[PDB]
């Protein structure tokens, strides 16, 4: 019943973060975040220039090759480690494969009390919203702004693009179960 | 008539920021972006531990001593320089004394074309988002988000609590002349 | 026999840091990074602010609480099961605990294959170039200098103080078995 | 007599930036920083995809084109602008034109009191420091390491290489004139 594990999935741009940050300060109980970018910090620079590694195409694009989803795994199976450990683990992610990203996640969750959570954002407004953080290469948002979510089945959706993130976070934390 | 130099003003994550980074990426011409943040970065650590420095109150206030402000004065009349060395100029700024602030701005800058913009946002909202953020001292939002803008004149508004930045870049970029 | 868990200890501005990313770039297979660093940036900003959180005195000094080691030791388990999971991993930590935060290691290690690396460096030396770096609350550096290695068995030690990064990390490279 | 503005030229991670934190802790009266960094930081994002902007070529070149060099010139007109303002400037640059590097800025600051700072670094030490730090293009270090000094007269010169910063920092600090 106790909800162990909190699992964002969301285009670039759409919002993610902020609600990270929004529902740690919410909930009560300490939460850690972690995801695919934090991924990346924790991966060697050259896991970018690397073959089976990930390249971002100056258009905005994303690959993903074997040598990371190799890494990309095991770490998968360290968060959901640490949540089985006791630690209440906030995820945010952007399954780029859609239904199947999700189910890679399904299994290394096993059966461990999973929020799956859907943060969607017009990819007009979060293309804009690219341009105005400066952070991310011009075009990714509007490339994942749908894709990400197709096939993905949720227990709470939350789109920011009219919500704020202390909002959408609030919906979030009353999913919540303690 | 050419607009020479932008100066925008509003409280902490008012969005100016964005606006700014969606202004240099809309305006044509390249635009050289300053403020009151990059200030404190080319200052001195210490300027913030300093007695006629500036001083961040834990509970979310902001003063600035003279120290501060005889720096700030000369960056000011420096950035004003760069205008009329041809340079086009946006300033993101933070009018604690309001009117007063203006003011100072107005002697530095002369007879030169500056178009006055005054970013607005609901104080709560704005705080929400300052959490969704991370960045600064829970409680300069709430603080700021009116205070600023009292007795200022502006030639442009914009309320970022229900505009998106690229849009409110759009409305101020409409009043720069070329 | 083979290396699966790099474990960096040393006090601030000791050169950890720098020394991981040089062994990311030198070791030949992917080796994922993290820290008490990327912990404090997973964890809740409260948890700064909380009580049994961790708390950086103006002094330099750090003290950490029962809530903080709570997380951070499902923390640990969740970064040994990366490992488990075979993704090489790269720890640098903090000691603070000395000898006792070895042992507390050494429980959630269990009979994995660890390097365990002590990174020294002069306090003053640390402390001068705490200054130059600016990301951290003058203080730290002298204060961990020492007490940190107090009672630690390592592999291998490096001193910074005159090798460069890319030397240290040569040296523990080689102590790593493929 | 009173020296009113330090000028720092040296090749990429040839350590300017903590020489700079450690001059401002160090000299008494607060000094402004301002450099090629800060002035990327500044431009429009596009100006690195621009034409007569700037490029990062892939194997650590950088090139600059005449739109950069407009703005940087009316911007170096206003960090001067800023000293005859009566604040103490520091600036670290990077010669990539040597001599005539130095030329420029010569014109620029006129009859105002400035103390050239060389800070030099061999290419390999600097190549390594340049991996351990993981911010910028593996190639620049070595490519800038010497040319920039190439034909530039100093006023005072600091090799990092088996310096520290503080170090470095003090012998400058030394030729400052209050
Ligand atoms: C570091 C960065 O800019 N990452 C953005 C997402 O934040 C990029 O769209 C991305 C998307 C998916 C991904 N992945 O799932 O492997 C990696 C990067
Ligand atoms: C660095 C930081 O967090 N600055 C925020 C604004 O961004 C703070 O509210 C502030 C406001 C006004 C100011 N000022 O005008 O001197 C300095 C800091
Ligand atoms: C975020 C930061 O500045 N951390 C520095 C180390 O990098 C501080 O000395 C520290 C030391 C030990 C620690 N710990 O082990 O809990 C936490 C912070
Ligand atoms: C942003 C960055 O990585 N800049 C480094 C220097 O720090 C690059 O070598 C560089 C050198 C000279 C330069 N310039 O002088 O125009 C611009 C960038």
């Amino acid at each position: 019943m106790t909800t162990r594990m909190i699992i964002l999935n969301g285009g670039s741009s759409a919002g993610k973060s902020g609600i990270v940050r929004c529902l740690q300060s919410v909930l009560p109980e300490p939460w850690l975040a972690f995801g695919v970018d934090s991924l990346i910090e924790a991966m060697p620079l050259k896991m970018q220039s690397a073959e089976g590694g990930i390249e971002f195409d100056a258009d905005g694009g994303v690959s993903i090759g074997p040598e990371f989803r190799a890494l990309e795994g095991a770490w998968a199976e360290g968060v959901v480690a640490m949540a089985r450990a006791g630690a209440r683990i906030i995820i945010d992610d952007v399954f780029l494969g859609g239904a199947a990203a999700q189910e890679r996640w399904r299994s290394f969750v096993g059966d461990l009390d999973v929020l799956w959570v859907g943060v969607r954002c017009d990819g007009a407004v979060a293309e804009g919203r690219e341009t105005a953080r400066g952070d991310r290469v011009a075009g990714m948002a509007a490339k994942q702004a749908y894709v990400v979510h197709e096939g993905v089945e949720y227990d709470v959706e939350v789109d920011t693009t009219h919500k704020e993130s202390i909002e959408c976070a609030w919906a979030i934390a009353a999913h919540v179960v303690p």
